[PDB]
C-alpha cells in the first residue's frame, strides 16, 4: 500500500529524541540514529543517513514501554499496513534505547537517576508529538501488574496488556493483538493439576489465524479472566486441545452454516 509522502516544515520546531536504536535493522549491522516528529509522520534519520518514514494515519497502535523493570525504553510502532525498508517488509517498527553494601548503593542511584533521565526524555518527545498531532496520535503504556508470562512465538516472555492491546515489544519479534479484533478467547489444557495452560485468541475477522499464547502458569488464570471481563472479551476454557487450524478454514469457507449449526456455543 502506497504511503502519503512525509511533509517536512522547516519553519517550525519539530521534536526530536536522539540516540535511538532501530529495530528492526535498516543495515546489516544494528544502527542508531534520530526520530523527528514532522507534520504527517515521523522521520528516523540513521547515523549513516538512511531515512525511514512513519505516516500518522499507518499507525494502528503507539506504544510507549518505559524501562521499568526492563533493560532497554522503546517507543513501538505496529502499522496498518506494511512498510519496506532493509530491502524487508515490516508491520512494525521500533525505536529503543539501552539502559559490598556501598556498591550496590552507588549502582541504585546511578540506575535510578539514569533511568528517570530517560523516561523524562521518552516522555517529553511523546507529549509534544501527541499535541503536535492534536491527540489524534496516542501513545499506550503497558499495565504491567496485569502481565503475564507466556509463549506465543518460542520463548517465555512477559505479555502486558494497554488500554487497547496485548503486547510485548521488548523482545523481536514483537507481540501486538488489538483487542477489539478479538472475538473470544478459549483456554486449554484447563485441567487435573494444573501447572501451566494455553491460551488461544481468536478473531471477529475469521480469515485471520489465531493467535495461541502457549505455556502460562496457572496462577495467572484468574488475573487473565478479570482483566478478559474488565475488557469484555469472552473466554471459555477446555481439557483438551483444538486444531485451530483447521476449524478456522472451516469456519472460513461457510460463516453461515457454522453459525447455523450452534457457532462458538461448542466451546460452552
Amino acid at each position: 500500500v502506497k504511503q502519503d509522502s512525509l511533509v517536512i516544515n522547516l519553519n517550525r520546531s519539530n521534536p526530536k529524541l536522539k540516540d535511538l536504536y532501530i529495530r528492526p535493522n535498516i543495515a546489516q549491522k544494528r544502527m542508531q540514529g534520530s526520530l523527528e516528529a514532522h507534520v504527517n509522520g515521523f522521520r528516523f534519520t540513521s547515523v549513516r543517513g538512511d531515512k525511514v518514514d512513519i505516516l500518522y494515519n499507518n499507525i494502528k497502535h503507539a506504544l510507549f514501554q518505559p524501562c521499568d523493570g526492563e533493560m532497554i525504553i522503546v517507543l513501538h510502532f505496529h502499522l496498518k499496513n506494511a512498510i519496506m525498508f532493509g530491502k524487508k517488509r515490516h508491520t512494525d517498527v521500533q525505536f529503543y534505547t539501552e539502559v559490598h553494601d556501598r556498591d550496590d548503593l552507588y549502582a541504585e542511584q546511578m540506575e535510578r537517576e539514569m533511568r528517570h533521565k530517560l523516561k523524562t526524555a521518552f516522555k517529553n518527545f511523546i507529549e509534544k508529538v501527541e499535541a503536535l498531532t492534536k491527540e489524534e496520535l496516542e501513545f499506550e503504556v503497558p499495565f504491567r501488574d496485569l502481565g503475564f508470562n507466556g509463549a506465543p512465538y518460542r520463548s517465555t516472555c512477559l505479555l502486558q496488556p494497554t488500554s487497547s492491546a496485548l503486547v510485548n515489544a521488548t523482545e523481536w519479534p514483537p507481540f501486538v493483538v488489538t483487542l477489539d479484533e478479538v472475538e473470544l478467547i478459549h483456554f486449554e489444557r484447563v485441567q487435573f493439576h494444573l501447572k501451566n495452560f494455553d491460551m488461544v485468541i481468536v478473531y471477529k475477522d475469521y480469515s485471520k489465524k489465531v493467535t495461541m499464547i502457549n505455556a502460562i502458569p496457572v496462577a495467572s488464570l484468574d488475573p487473565i479472566k478479570e482483566w478478559l471481563n474488565s475488557c469484555d472479551l469472552k473466554y471459555t476454557e477446555g481439557v483438551q486441545s483444538l486444531n485451530w487450524t483447521k476449524i478456522m478454514k472451516t469456519i472460513v469457507d461457510d460463516p453461515e452454516g457454522f453459525f447455523e449449526q450452534g457457532g462458538w456455543s461448542f466451546l460452552e
